[PDB]
């Protein structure tokens, strides 16, 4: 009964899920290891211009620096790579 | 060969191009019919606990007051959604 639009955000949430420790936010190594297992053709692009996106994705995205990705982050990370893939849309070169 | 992952934000781009006019941002009344096709059970939920989400979506999503839209602020508009259904995992009540 879910829309495409509707399960996708819910399917985001549940990936989240996967990832969290007790206090329902990400580490880094569990950061890293999502990006691999959800991401790895956006990464593949990304390295293909020489960009190693996890090298500074955990401390560009940990805005309070308390050492955990939470919500608010993870969906700030999911935006980046929205508006990653929206410049490519309009003609921008991968992982710009 | 995208996962499930790289296919949701490729389909909320796709889904934002439906509804763009040629300055690639949506209008009002664009808006409303996105949330109704791509939210309706979201929409639904929400009715049922007297919230009426589609009267004053516009004027909270449009930021910068150019009464359009852009990716940007859709991209706002999808983490309001996706926080909601992420409380609901946590317990709350939908449309909180
Ligand atoms: O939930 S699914 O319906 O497969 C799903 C549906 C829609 C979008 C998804 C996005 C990321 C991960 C999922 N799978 C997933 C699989 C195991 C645990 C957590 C997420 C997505
Ligand atoms: O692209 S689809 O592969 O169907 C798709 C896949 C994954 C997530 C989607 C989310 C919203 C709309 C879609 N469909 C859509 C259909 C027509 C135009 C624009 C978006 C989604
Ligand atoms: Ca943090
Ligand atoms: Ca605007
Ligand atoms: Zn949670
Ligand atoms: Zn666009």
């Amino acid at each position: 009964s879910n829309t495409q639009a509707e399960r996708s955000i819910i399917g985001m949430i549940d990936m989240f899920h996967k990832y969290t420790r007790r206090d329902d936010k990400i580490d880094k190594p569990s950061l890293l290891t999502m990006m691999k297992e959800n991401f790895p053709n956006f990464l593949s692009a990304c390295d293909k211009k020489g960009t190693n996106y996890l090298a500074d994705v955990f401390e560009k995205k940990d805005k309070n620096e308390d050492k955990k990705i939470d919500f608010s982050e993870f969906l700030s990370l999911l935006g980046d790579i929205a508006t990653d893939y929206h410049k490519q849309s309009h003609g921008a070169a991968p992982c710009s």
